[PDB]
């Protein structure tokens, strides 16, 4: 199996105590590294910051400890959108000019290989004819990939991209059986299931449905999701499962109401380390844990949640990927990526389950272990 692990490049700007460098990455810990988010610029891949170059130094330089690491460069992301991304594949220029500048690119900073992460072709203003021509990228890209490992006599680049975890968005975006030829590993983003603007409280990253969940609803749980990618011809093999490290938080409208399905009124306050309103890293779940909030283990979904007062936090702990773990590899599955590692616990102040508890689950249970290490 393979247990990839993200690392973005904000992460170190946050409070020293939640600020984490991809320098201090367990070596170890995965059998992949994706640097989240390299940036574009006439339709050639670049960094998003000059000092991310520091960034990348750093985290390659992480496989002179364990020989057997591989790392990957990152590109789009939710906040960059699918505009860059329609224009850059609408033409066989723009897309040579791509493709050429991503080889170059991850051959000059040491990367093995590319991580497509488009949120979304066909979607979020992506016309329709972006299904096929993302395909298209694909496919032509894996062509240049082997054809350079050819002509260099060296191994070939990685070519992995993210797949939707939202039906309507899987069916308008990807062509299943196409991607798959083409791809080494889809990253399926099992995550963000739920969130507040939903109007009820509900789990970020369930493994199965809620008995809560009606219509659509009963599609948002990680076997579901699978499920449809395989249904629709993706190899098993080839499919890396989403496990989040963080959850999502939500504000009770009565303090009373706290299952799952409750209703809410908005998204709760943001974390003092990440900053955002609606998450929390699951670090700064242990801290909400330790100060007094009520914890219930949710079996229907085989994940917990939180309540203090009137917030309510549905995430991932120890357990849940405990169990999603066994589930990955009775479906046969590929593996899975820790997204993003740096909300783990990995200073092991926060939680007290030593560093690293919720990847470390991972390593142990998906027997990650290589052999320089």
């Amino acid at each position: 199996y393979q247990l990839m692990c993200y690392y973005t490049s904000w992460a170190k700007d946050r409070p020293i105590e939640g600020s984490f460098k991809p320098g201090n990455i367990d070596p170890c810990l995965c059998t992949h590294l994706i640097y989240a988010f390299a940036g574009m610029q006439n339709n050639e891949i670049t960094y998003t910051h000059e000092q991310d170059l520091r960034d990348y130094e750093a985290l390659n330089g992480l496989k002179d400890k364990n020989t057997e690491l591989k790392t990957l460069l990152a590109i789009g992301g939710w906040k960059f959108g699918p505009a860059p991304f329609s224009a850059m594949v609408s033409t066989p220029q723009n897309r040579q000019i791509f493709i050429q500048s991503v080889i170059r690119f991850l051959r000059q900073y040491n990367f093995d290989g590319l991580n497509l992460d488009w949120q979304y072709p066909g979607s979020r203003g992506s016309p329709p004819k972006d299904k096929h021509l993302f395909s298209v990228l694909v496919k032509e890209m894996r062509k240049a990939f082997e054809e350079e490992s050819v002509e260099k006599d060296i191994p070939r680049l990685l070519l992995t991209s993210t797949g939707a975890g939202i039906i309507d968005v899987i069916k308008s975006g990807y062509k299943i059986p196409e991607l798959s030829q083409s791809l080494d590993y889809i990253q399926v983003m099992t995550y963000d299931l739920h969130d507040p603007k939903d109007g009820y409280t509900g789990e970020n990253s369930p493994l199965y449905k809620s008995p809560y969940d009606i219509g659509k609803s009963a599609d948002l749980n990680v076997d579901s999701i699978i499920s449809y990618w395989k249904d629709h011809g993706a190899a098993s093999e080839k499919l890396i499962v989403g496990f989040p490290a963080y959850g999502h938080t939500f504000i009770l409208s009565d303090p009373s109401k706290t299952g799952i399905g409750a209703p809410t009124i908005s998204t709760g306050p943001p974390g003092k380390y990440t900053d955002e309103s609606g998450l929390l890293a699951y670090y700064e779940v242990c801290t909400f844990l330790n100060e007094g909030a009520t914890e219930v283990w949710d079996a229907p979904q085989e994940v917990p949640y939180a309540y203090q007062g009137n917030e309510w936090v549905g995430y991932d702990n120890v357990r849940s990927f405990k169990l999603k773990a066994q589930w990955l590899k009775d479906n046969n599955l590929g593996g899975a990526v820790v997204w993003p590692l740096d909300m783990d616990d990995f200073s092991g102040s926060f939680c007290h389950q030593r560093h690293f508890p919720l990847t470390s689950t991972l390593k142990g249970d998906l027997n990650i272990h290589s052999a320089s290490c």
